């Protein structure tokens, strides 16, 4: 009988805790691992180093038909541990369940392992709150093995049947927020019903591997060392989060880049309305698709470290390279920053949000002002912040 690990996952905060996992098991060179994780591309002279490594594209938060081909190289008895996105956790397991119906005296599920896309889930439950959750955990779970007898898919209640995989397999989840689960009200029912299969997702795993195992974990996540040197330095650290453009009455780019730092001289400056404090070593983590505005910022701000796209708040957190402060522009990605670290989040005009009050009423925004993650004067509407001078 042998065991096959499956790493799964379209995002990116699953896919950096099943890297752990991998990183953790590394000694052992020739374990079966398939990795389908859409975002992170492992290095040929990782690769090279293991014995019976495979990977599988996910289209549409599924693994490909080329899983099959797989699994096909090993025949006889098999059980397999898999690592899911807990959002996605039904179309990304569909081929996976498909293949054992095909082979029920070869193989089985072994475990799950399930951890969170990010703030999605929490949105999503959120949307839940007026159902007798009660009942939606019942027929879940009646419409989840009819899942797995059949492969037909249906689902009365998409998001409760995320957290039902226990009616079927063992079962682990890490959640970025137990404190949701445990004080959301109207999940109680789910609360008490998951019992002792979940888990706060765990953040320290990087310290405690070996030298040479950390270093390979930050070559799987692609942190280069001149950047992480300087998140080391022993000092105030604050990360002031970049954007594009916004709706400002203008196609002048410029005028994005310059308020954008106007809005970075109200943390930055004494004279700003969110100083953050004269002894603050500055950082810039600017949009992927920022540009030359990115290119502004970092020449007109004075002694600014840029933090390239690939190492997010994930990664940082991760590997416990977390700045002591964070605050700019608004993205769903402060969900899942501690709440000692958030300065002020700064909303930009769109069309889901015109003003302030617009911005307290973000999905995300209001789970956080629920778990008392951020208070409602922490959250900014753009163009509320005076012009600063130059001198």
């Amino acid at each position: 009988m042998k065991t096959i690990t499956l790493y799964l996952d379209p995002a990116s905060l699953p896919a950096l805790n099943q890297l752990m996992d991998f990183t953790q098991n590394n000694e052992d060179k020739t374990h079966p691992r398939i990795f389908g994780l859409s975002r992170f591309k492992i290095p040929d002279n990782i690769i090279t180093q293991y014995q019976n490594i495979h990977f599988v594209e996910l289209k549409d938060n599924r693994p490909t038909e080329a899983l099959f081909t797989i699994l096909d190289q090993y025949p006889g008895n098999i059980e397999l541990n898999i690592h899911l996105n807990i959002a996605h956790s039904v179309q990304l397991i569909r081929p996976i369940l498909a293949y054992r119906f095909k082979h029920l005296d070869r193989v089985s599920i072994q475990q799950l392992n399930l951890y969170d896309d990010g703030s999605m889930e929490y949105v999503d439950l959120e949307k839940e709150e007026n159902k007798d959750i009660s009942a939606e955990i019942k027929q879940a779970e009646k419409q989840l093995s009819h899942y797995l007898l059949t492969g037909k898919i249906k689902f009365d209640n998409p998001t409760i049947a995320r957290y039902v995989w226990q009616s079927a397999f063992p079962v682990k989840y890490h959640f970025l927020s137990t404190d949701y689960f445990e004080k959301a009200e109207f999940l109680q029912p789910l609360k008490e019903y998951l019992a002792e299969n979940y888990q706060k997702m765990d953040w320290t795993a990087y310290q405690q591997l070996t030298p040479e195992q950390q270093a390979f974990y930050l070559t799987l996540v692609g942190f280069n060392d001149e950047v992480k040197q300087s998140l080391e330095v022993q000092q105030a650290k604050f990360i002031f989060t970049g954007t594009t453009t916004w709706e400002g009455n203008t196609e002048v780019r410029e005028y994005y880049a310059q308020q954008q730092l106007n809005l970075l001289n109200h943390f930055t400056q004494a004279e700003g309305d969110l100083f953050i404090g004269d002894h603050y070593k500055i950082y810039f983590k600017g949009h992927p698709r920022g540009g030359e505005i990115n290119d502004i910022i970092l020449n007109n701000a004075k002694n600014i470290t840029n933090i390239p796209a690939n190492i997010s708040f994930e990664v940082l957190m991760m590997t416990g390279l977390l700045p002591d402060k964070v605050g700019g522009v608004a993205s769903s990605l402060y969900f899942s920053l501690p709440k000692e670290k958030i300065s002020h989040i700064i909303f930009t005009s769109n069309k889901q949000v015109k003003s302030k009050e617009d911005a307290l009423n973000n999905p995300y925004v209001k789970v956080m002002r629920r778990l008392g993650i951020i208070d409602e004067s922490q959250v900014i509407f753009w163009d509320s912040l005076k012009e600063l001078g130059g001198g």
